[PDB]
C-alpha cells in the first residue's frame, strides 16, 4: 500500500454519526473522487464516505490498534466487503475512510421491515426473494474472504451494512457499540465472544476456521429470515448456549438447534442445518452457499 | 443426568391431543421413593414426530429446567433416554386462571361458586411475585395472560406458557408471519409496532392480566375492537396525539387499582412500575 495520506481538505463534513472513547465517526462528502479512489462508482454527485477520526491525544495502544485495523482492511477489495478508501496517518488526528452504506447495519434495517403478505394484499415491507438476495450477497462476500484464507470470526447481521438497492457489505465494528452488548459473552478481561453465532468447536476449543464462519453464516441467515426480531437462542442463557456446544461434542442427541423461522421453506432450513453440521468438513463451502442462494433468489 | 422412571407414571386421563403428541394426567406410583398421592402433568411426544418437533421439545426442557419459584410452573423430570420423549411438571387441579375465574362470580356478602375481592388481589399478587422472579432471571415471558396462569389448591397461582397448542384461545392471537402469532391485546404499543419485548412490556401485559382478573375473565380486552383497530391503537400511542384508548375500569374496581393499571400502560417503558412494586402494592397497599 502506498504511504500517501488521503487529503483531509477533500473531506467536507456533513454529520457526526457517532462518538466514542477514543474519537468520533463522521459522514463526509468527496467531490469528483475519481482522482483519489478506484471504485465501481454508484449513481455527478459527491461520494459519501464514513470517517473514523482517532482522538488527537490517543494512547500509543489505541494508535497501534488503529494501524493494525488499517492493515487488515487494506487487503479487502470486493463488492460485498466494506472498502478502505484511504487514511490520514502522517499527522494527527489519525483518520480512516470507508465507503458509506446509507441504511446502516443489516440488523436495524430488517428490524424496521416486515415480510410482505401475499394473502393480505403500514410500515416498509421486504419480499422473500429480496431476503434471499441479501443472504446471497453475504455468502458472496464470505466466499471472497475464504479465498484470502481470511476468517472473519464475528459474522452476524449487526456486522453487515446496507446501501442503496439492498447492496450488502460485510464489516466488523468490534465492541464499539453498546447496542449489541447482549450478543457477546466475556471470557477473559476485555475479550468477549459472540457465542450464539459460534460453532461448538469455537466455544469449547477456540478453533476459528472458515468452516466456523459457515456456522456463523447459518445463524446469520437464520437472523435474516427472522427479520432480526429475536436473538439466537434468546430464551437460553449464555451458560446454556455454552452447555449446548458441549452437547454437540458429546453427540448423544441432546444438542439443540435454532428452530425453522416462520415462513422459512424447508429447503432453506435444511441449508442452515448443513451449516451446523457437527463435523466442520461436512459444512458447505461459501461458494456452494452463494450458488444455492443466488439461484434460489431468482427462482422465488 | 438420569431420566425419570417411565413405569411410575400411571395413566389417569388424557388432558389433550396435539399435532405432535399428547398430554396426560398421571399419578406417580410411589412418590416417597423418588422424593430424594402426587399428581403430575406429562407431555408425550409422538414416537413418529419429526426431528424438528423433537428439537423444539428439548429446547422447552432447557428453558423450563431453570425455572424454580413457588409461582412458576416447575419441571419435575424428563424421559429422554428413549422414545417417546416425556416432560413432567406439577399438576394444578383447577385448570388455567381464565377457566377458573370464568366459572366464578364476585362475592357480595350484602346479597355458583364465588371469590372475594381480597382473594382476587391475592391471585394478582401471586402473578406479580412470579413475574418478579422471571425478571431477576432476565427472562421475558412475552405471553402473560390469565390463559397462561394455572390454579392449584388454596388459590395458588403458577405462571406457565402453553404456546398456541390450544384452540380455546385462538382469538387472543394475531398472525404476523407464517405460524408466528402475537397476543396483541396484551402487548405494549412498542411490541406491536417494533417488536421490542422487555420486562417493561411484560408489565404492560400484567396490567391487562390484572384487568382480566378484576373482570373475572368475562370479556376479551378491547373485545368490540378488531385486531386491526388494536394495532392502529398502538400507532396512536406512538403518535401521542391524545387519540390512544385504554381499557376501561372494571366494574367495582377501585380507582386506585385502576390507576395502577394505567401506570403499567405508560407510553414510556421506563415509566412503568417494576414487578416488585406491583407485588407489594397488591399484597399489602
Ligand atoms: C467508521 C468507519 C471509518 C469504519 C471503520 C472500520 C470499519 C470496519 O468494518 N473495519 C474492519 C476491521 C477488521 C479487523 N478487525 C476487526 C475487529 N478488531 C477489533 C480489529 C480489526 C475486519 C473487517 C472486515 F470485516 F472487513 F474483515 C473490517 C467499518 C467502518 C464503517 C462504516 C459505515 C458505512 N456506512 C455506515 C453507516 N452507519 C454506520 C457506519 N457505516
Ligand atoms: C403438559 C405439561 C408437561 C406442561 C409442559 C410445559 C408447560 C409450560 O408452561 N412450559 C413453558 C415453556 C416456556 C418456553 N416456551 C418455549 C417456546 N414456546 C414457544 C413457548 C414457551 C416458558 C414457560 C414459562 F412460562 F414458565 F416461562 C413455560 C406446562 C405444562 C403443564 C401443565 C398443567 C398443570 N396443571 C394443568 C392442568 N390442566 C392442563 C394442564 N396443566
Amino acid at each position: 500500500m502506498p504511504r500517501v495520506d488521503f487529503p483531509r481538505s477533500r473531506l467536507r463534513f456533513k454529520e457526526k454519526l457517532g462518538e466514542g472513547q477514543f474519537g468520533e465517526v463522521h459522514l463526509c462528502e468527496v467531490d469528483s473522487p475519481q482522482d483519489l479512489v478506484s471504485l465501481d462508482f454508484p449513481l455527478g454527485h459527491p461520494l459519501l464516505v464514513a470517517v473514523k477520526i482517532l482522538r488527537p491525544d490517543a494512547t500509543k495502544n489505541a494508535r497501534n490498534d488503529f494501524l493494525k485495523e488499517v492493515k487488515i482492511m487494506s487487503r479487502l477489495k470486493d463488492p460485498n466487503i466494506i472498502r478502505l478508501l484511504g487514511v490520514c496517518v502522517q499527522d494527527d488526528p489519525l483518520c480512516m475512510i470507508t465507503d458509506y452504506m446509507e441504511n446502516g447495519d443489516l440488523n436495524q434495517f430488517l428490524s424496521a421491515h416486515q415480510l410482505e403478505d401475499k394473502a393480505a394484499e403500514q410500515g416498509p415491507t421486504i419480499s422473500y426473494p429480496m431476503l434471499l438476495h441479501v443472504a446471497a450477497q453475504i455468502a458472496s462476500g464470505m466466499r471472497y474472504l475464504a479465498t484470502l484464507n481470511f476468517v472473519h470470526r464475528d459474522l452476524a447481521t449487526r456486522n453487515c451494512l446496507v446501501g442503496e438497492n439492498f447492496t450488502i457489505k460485510i464489516a466488523d465494528f468490534g465492541m464499539s457499540r453498546n447496542l449489541y452488548a447482549g450478543d457477546y459473552y466475556r471470557v477473559q478481561g476485555r475479550a468477549v465472544l459472540p457465542i450464539r453465532w459460534m460453532a461448538w468447536e469455537c466455544i469449547l476449543m477456540g478453533k476459528f476456521t472458515t468452516a466456523s464462519d459457515v456456522w456463523a453464516f447459518g445463524v446469520t441467515l437464520w437472523e435474516v429470515l427472522m427479520l432480526c426480531r429475536a436473538q439466537p437462542f434468546g430464551q437460553l442463557t449464555d451458560e446454556q448456549v455454552i452447555e449446548n456446544a458441549g452437547e454437540f461434542f458429546r453427540d448423544q442427541g441432546r444438542q439443540v438447534y435454532l428452530s425453522r423461522p416462520p415462513a422459512c421453506p424447508q429447503g432453506l432450513y435444511e441449508l442452515m442445518l448443513r451449516c451446523w453440521s457437527r463435523e466442520s468438513e461436512q459444512r458447505p463451502p461459501f461458494s456452494q452457499l452463494h450458488r444455492f442462494l443466488a439461484e434460489d433468489a431468482l427462482n422465488t
